[PDB]
């Protein structure tokens, strides 16, 4: 079976490279034939992900969570062991899971997966088992592009970011708020109900957990870098949750404006942060999901998000070490 | 190529009026000709032996299928499709098969009929062992009509009062979802809304009375509803209720299991008699150790199930029928 590089309307190109790269089928197709081609074309696929940063596989027989798991298995990347610092996860089969995000009417900001975690995924997979009735795409953007445009537009700001970095403040409830963009409580965050084991697992993850009165918790993280270096592609990337926090960490316990600051406490310039948001939207690519679609994302080069949608919609995921 | 479905004995099974519980079907030891076992051969035999299998489930209440090539969720789904029961209208693994978010492994899940407090509950249930537990983790099952007959015999007055007033179920919900709780789901998620008006309207549709607590949560009161039902297909009364389940298993920071369920008229249940019922369930139950490939078909009108504590790994998928 052949893996054909196919053009789609939404994709962009950077230095002659498509973003995202799109592979489609040209013996009747079957899941085993696909997973077999994946193993056979390992090198080709590694080079494609290396050049593009994300690869969308469209037109293949991935009709269930089990099929998706088999495809993830064919790529052979080591699975990311679950710890904490993420959201209420629900394992479906094997390395595949469903995480409960914010409501369909909301817009999930751009971010790198588990960006504030020490051992974050190098790669992730997204699978559409049930396409959204309307909207619900998973827009993606090249992190190094965002950095380059930011350094070009706001050299001083970028310069200050690499000197002082960023500081993150996030208040947590005891339980999980299904209605919040950042509704995970400290119980689910640290997979514990004991404050001792929590405050410890918290300090380990590199946090300053101070128990709140209403049984919640106020977490503070940083200073930590805002810019990182992709060793495999020799370039710097916008690896931070600045825009995500500044515009999305909003609920009864969190004021977005105070959710993230420069590493030295100094506030961020509202106009520059929103200018960054503008760059993310302009450079992003929002491919409408089709049932069977499997998207492979290199977490070092891409930030993802989610658009509002009308149910039904079901996108499963898988994280790689 | 044909396959024989042989009624086989196992150590754990019991017998009531000459009928095995659960009935156990396995491939034969030495058949002529020797059949090459496969999933497709099994699913074909299931369709071919429809009547025989319906009769078996009818007489026993539950049927364990042991020794067949059910080696994946996909295989299990094919087996569920071969039986042709209508799927119960709604984490989905494949087709009609899913994984149930159960309690932690160290816990003991109480006996219950599936979706017992739901208007349209499943008539039948399928359980499949994809990965056998390292230790324990069986799925004990017991005959509901037997529990009823023993309860009526030991506590006639109590049963008589149950038929008269029935039971009342209480749950104090928080606004958000508590992860560390067997009943931790809040009213926002339970009623899929953050709007109080809509929520209390949806609870009423579900045959529930909702009262908004002062702390931002909610208190629901379901009932009075019957504690005893009638199995039309078998002409007998069954212990179709979550009495023991709620009285001993619905505990968290907001809920006290002793007020979680009461008589339909508010009167508390006698602790002695409830624990006596718990005793009966344990004595009458059958806990068959799970084996990879096992498929258990349960008639939800005649059987209550549970789960023993266990040491991971363990993986049992499920499927519900209209
Ligand atoms: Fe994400
Ligand atoms: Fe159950």
């Amino acid at each position: 079976l052949l893996l054909v590089e196919t053009p789609i309307p939404q994709q962009k190109h950077y230095e002659s490279k498509p973003f995202p790269a799109v592979i489609s089928p040209p013996p009747a197709l079957s899941l085993p034939l696909f997973t077999q081609t994946i193993k056979t074309q390992k090198h080709y696929l590694d080079s494609l992900l290396h050049e593009s940063g994300a690869v969308l596989f469209r037109g293949f027989p991935v009709n269930s969570a089990d099929d998706f798991n088999d495809v993830v298995e064919a790529f052979g990347f080591d699975e990311l062991p679950y710890v904490g610092g993420a959201a209420p996860r629900t394992s479906v089969v094997g390395r595949v899971f469903t995480a409960n995000e914010s409501p369909p009417d909301q817009k999930i900001p751009f971010h790198h997966e588990m960006a504030q975690v020490r051992e974050f995924p190098s790669k992730l997979f997204f699978y559409c088992e049930i396409e959204p009735k309307c909207g619900g795409e998973t827009p993606i953007v090249l992190s190094h592009v965002v950095y380059e445009r930011m350094k070009d537009k706001h050299p001083e700001f970028v310069q200050r970011l690499e000197e002082h970095g960023l500081l993150y403040v996030r208040v947590l409830g005891e339980d999980d708020d299904p209605s919040s963009p950042i509704g995970r409580g400290w119980k689910s965050t640290f997979l514990t109900h004991d404050k001792n084991l929590a405050e410890q697992r918290a300090v380990d993850l590199g946090m300053k957990l101070e128990w709140t009165e209403d049984g919640g918790a106020k977490t503070v993280m940083g200073p930590i870098p805002a810019i990182k270096y992709d060793e495999s592609r020799n370039r710097k990337v916008w690896f931070n949750s600045m825009v995500a926090a500044y515009t999305g960490w909003e609920d009864k316990r969190n004021d977005p404006r105070k959710a993230v600051t420069f590493g030295d406490g100094k506030p961020l310039p509202a106009d520059i942060v929103h200018d960054c948001l503008r760059i993310l939207e302009e450079e992003c690519v929002a491919v409408p999901w089709q049932r069977g679609d499997v998207l492979l994302i290199d977490n070092w080069a891409v930030l993802h998000s989610r658009r509002p949608f009308d149910p039904p919609r079901r996108v499963l995921a898988s994280l790689c070490k």
